[PDB]
C-alpha cells in the first residue's frame, strides 16, 4: 500500500518540496544525492520515503538498522556490498553503537574504510527525533527532514486511497471520521480503514459509512479523540497514581512497565500535540482537557 514516487505521495509537504529539489537536481546531474536525514513520530512515512528515494534515483536500497549492527564487520560487509549511487538506509540510527557508528562516520568522508575502497552513495538516515544524533554524525546530514503530522484533510485523502485500492468504498463522513481518530499518522490511518474494512464485511454492507466506523472503534477500544487502551492509561497512570504530575519520564515508563523510549519517541508525541499532556522542567503533566475528555473531575 506503499507509493512509490514522490507524486504518489500525499502530505507532508514541506518535506516533500525540499526532497523533490534535491532529489530532481542530483538526478539531471547524475550526481549522487547528498545524504539525507528523516525524523518524525513512528508511521509518518520515514521508510516509505527512504524507498522513495532510491527508486526515483533508479539505485538499490539497503535496510538495516542500528540495533542490528553490533560489530563493525556487520556494517563493513554492508558498506562493500554499496554499487555507486546506492541508497544506505538506517532506521533508528541514533542507535547505532560507537564500533559501528565511527566506522560508518569515516566511509562519509571519503568513501574508503580500513578494518577497502566504499563506492560513492547516499545515507538516509531515520529517527523519531533527529536531535537524538550525536553532534558530529548530524552534522554530516547536508538534508534534514522533520516530518509533522498529518492533518486530518491529508488522513481523510489517504484513507480514501487505502479503500480503493482494497476494492472497497467509503463515504466521505466516514473517511473523515477516521481521519479524527488517526492520532495524525498515517500508518494508522491505513490500519484502522483495514480494520473498519472487516466491519463492513461481517455486516454485508455496500459501502463504509459512519455507523460501521463506529461500530468499528468500539471494537478497537478507540475514542473519539483517537486515543487507545494504552494512551488512556499513560494519562490516567498520571492522573491517579501522580496526582496529575509533574513526574518524571523514567518514573513513569517504570511504572507503566514500558521503555521510556515508548513513551517519549511513539506515544508522548500526540499526546503533546493535541493537548492532553506537556512536559516540564520537573516532569510530564495532564492537562485539564485530559480530566474532562476522560471524565475526571477537574481538581
Ligand atoms: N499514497 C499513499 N498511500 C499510502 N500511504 C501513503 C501515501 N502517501 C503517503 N503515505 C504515507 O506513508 C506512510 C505509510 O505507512 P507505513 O506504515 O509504511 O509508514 P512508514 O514509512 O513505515 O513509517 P515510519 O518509517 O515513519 O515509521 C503513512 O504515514 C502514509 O500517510
Ligand atoms: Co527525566
Amino acid at each position: 500500500l506503499r507509493p512509490k514516487s514522490l507524486d504518489e505521495f500525499i502530505g507532508q509537504e514541506n518535506v516533500k518540496k525540499k526532497l523533490s529539489l534535491a532529489l530532481e537536481a542530483a538526478k539531471m546531474r547524475g550526481e549522487v544525492l547528498d545524504h539525507v536525514l528523516l525524523a518524525g513520530p513512528p508511521g509518518l512515512g520515514k521508510t516509505t520515503l527512504a524507498h522513495i528515494i532510491a527508486s526515483e534515483l533508479q539505485t538499490n536500497i539497503h535496510v538495516t538498522s542500528g540495533p542490528v549492527l553490533v560489530k563493525q564487520g556487520d556494517m563493513a560487509a554492508i558498506l562493500t556490498s554499496l554499487e555507486r549511487g546506492d541508497v544506505l538506509f538506517i532506521d533508528e540510527i541514533h542507535r547505532l553503537n560507537k564500533a559501528v557508528e565511527e566506522l560508518l562516520y569515516s566511509a562519509i568522508e571519503d568513501f574508503q574504510i580500513d578494518i577497502i575502497d566504499i563506492q560513492p552513495f547516499t545515507l538516509v538516515g531515520a529517527t523519531t527525533r533527529s536531535g537524538l544524533l550525536s553532534s558530529p554524525l548530524r552534522s554530516r546530514f547536508g538534508i534534514i527532514l522533520e516530518l509533522d503530522f498529518y492533518t486530518v484533510k491529508e488522513l481523510k485523502e489517504i484513507i480514501k486511497r487505502a479503500a480503493s485500492l482494497m476494492d472497497v468504498e467509503i463515504e466521505d463522513a466516514a473517511a473523515e471520521m477516521i481521519a479524527k481518530r488517526s492520532r495524525g499518522t498515517g500508518r494508522i490511518a491505513i490500519r484502522l480503514t483495514k480494520r473498519v474494512r472487516d466491519m463492513l464485511t461481517v455486516v454485508k454492507a455496500d459501502r463504509i459509512n459512519t455507523d460501521i466506523v463506529l461500530k468499528t472503534m468500539e471494537v478497537l477500544n478507540i475514542d473519539d479523540e483517537g486515543l487507545d487502551e494504552f494512551d488512556r492509561k499513560i494519562l490516567k497512570t498520571i492522573i491517579e497514581i501522580y496526582r496529575g504530575g509533574p513526574v518524571g519520564l523514567n518514573a513513569l515508563a517504570a511504572s507503566l512497565g514500558v521503555e521510556a523510549d515508548t513513551l517519549s519517541e511513539v506515544y508522548e508525541p500526540y499526546l503533546l500535540q493535541a493537548g492532553f499532556l506537556a512536559r516540564t522542567p520537573r516532569g510530564r503533566i495532564v492537562t485539564e482537557k485530559a480530566y474532562k475528555h476522560l471524565k475526571y473531575e477537574v481538581p
